């Protein structure tokens, strides 16, 4: 249908036409008296990954950045979690990092997808890591300023700069996913505007991931704290899917999997 | 903006451009040892109308049809509820009836809007009641068979037949609201198809109400019982709003008011 290839994630394969793919956000709370890999913190992560699998998640997102942490210490946290989760939960894993070295150890430890909040712009070598291991990479829209001439024209220009960095490093078109970076470098009004105009990202010819779960633009509209943002997140997931997004990144996996599934049936996905 | 008039409901006025209007469904459980108007059953209804008002409802929908009931007995139930609710809760009231005589007493007892599941086709005199009291009337799509040549072409043809009955009786264009009658005379697949194509109803030039709350097409997609249909209802409300509907008729007023509000901000309503 829309996509003439599947997303290839080593042992796992994700069909981009059958359904909206749910990326569950692993809650990753560090042990205070620990250097990483301790029992309480890895056990908590594994229990949460199993719950999210049981609730309809298709991908488990894991990041290493409570306590301030260096690149070495970021690796010592994330690597044992990736090892335990990939052994114990049979889903592809994405590593949430903008650092080449973290991306590399995370993949060597078992991660399948790179999730980069700086779209290969903070550390362009991450795209070389992606190109060598032949993994999918999510290039998120971000910048270090909010000075838009024209929000969507500018986001598309910036995403294309990320695509260029990734292609010049030898990333294959099939391993590129884009993300409008909701809640990054954008005022609450720009986030609403990006949501209203999300379908424009489809001209670039790549699958789009949307991440809106619990973000402050929803609290800004509803005047509700982070724990009362489920309905608002749901509205953003539904619009995202109606505008053609292939993945949503969410905390409330059970509720959002049911909304995604209803949306899919109505739109004929 | 889209609408150059407000919906005029006697003492209350509903702006059709500011926001999606939430019609809350009054739960109307009859007393078993009672003829209507008893304390337990009217008190339950009033408490539920106050809760729904506090939760973001803009209209309270009240119907009279547990125990089997005649036209006279339908009036004895609905009339005391309308009287108490209209005295105690300051929102417009719609009367859910396809019967001319029930519509008439309900308005005389205080109801502001007629909600007709047969679109003036079961009892065409209801449109004369509507025309005399100068109240808004919701004409829902319904039929006594599922023999569609072409679902949407046919729904639009049938709605237009309702509009004709209503205009010939002297109903003013400003007092007409349409509704695609989701869950009426339609298979679960036709309900999905009507949802996918809802924007077509906008060619008729009238405000549209959508009622999907907890309906079996959602249980059919999600394989979930009536008490576990909140997320699925939410997806239908969101798509409905994205496709231009002015009202949604819902049981879960708190959750759906928050979803409607998020949707409004994203689409620029
Ligand atoms: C890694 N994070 C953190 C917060 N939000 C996001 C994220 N990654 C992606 N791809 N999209 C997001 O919205
Ligand atoms: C009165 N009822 C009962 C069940 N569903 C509906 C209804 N009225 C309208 N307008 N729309 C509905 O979907």
């Amino acid at each position: 249908m829309k996509w003439d290839y599947d997303l290839r994630c080593g042992e796992y394969t994700l069909n981009l036409n059958e359904k909206t793919l749910i990326m569950g956000i692993l809650n990753v709370t560090p042990d205070s008296f620990s250097d990483g890999g301790s029992y309480n913190e890895v056990d908590a992560a594994v229990r949460h990954a199993k719950e999210m699998r049981d609730e309809g998640a298709h991908i488990i997102d894991i990041g290493g950045e409570f306590a301030k942490v260096s690149v070495e210490e970021e690796i010592k946290r994330v690597v044992p979690m990736i090892q335990a989760v990939s052994k114990e939960v049979k889903l592809p894993i994405s590593i949430d990092t903008y650092k080449a070295e973290v991306a590399k150890q995370a993949i060597e430890a078992g991660a399948h997808i790179i999730n980069d909040i700086w779209g290969a712009k903070a550390e362009p070598k991450i795209a070389e890591v992606a190109a060598h291991y032949d993994v999918p990479i999510i290039l998120m829209h971000n910048r270090d300023n909010m000075n838009y001439r024209n929000l969507m024209a500018d986001m598309i220009a910036d995403l294309y700069d990320s695509i260029k960095i990734a292609k010049d490093a030898g990333v294959r078109d099939e391993n590129i996913i884009l993300d409008p970076g909701i809640g990054f470098a954008k005022t609450p009004e720009q986030n609403l505007e990006a949501m209203r105009n999300l379908e424009q990202l489809n001209v670039l010819g790549y699958p789009v991931l949307l991440g809106t779960s619990r973000k402050s633009f929803i609290g800004h509209v509803l005047d509700l704290p982070v724990e009362e943002r489920l309905e608002g997140t749901g509205a953003t997931v539904c619009l995202g899917i109606e505008k053609g997004c292939e993945f949503v990144r969410v905390h409330d996996v059970k509720e959002m999997s049911r909304m995604a599934k209803m949306m899919d049936a109505m739109i004929g996905k």
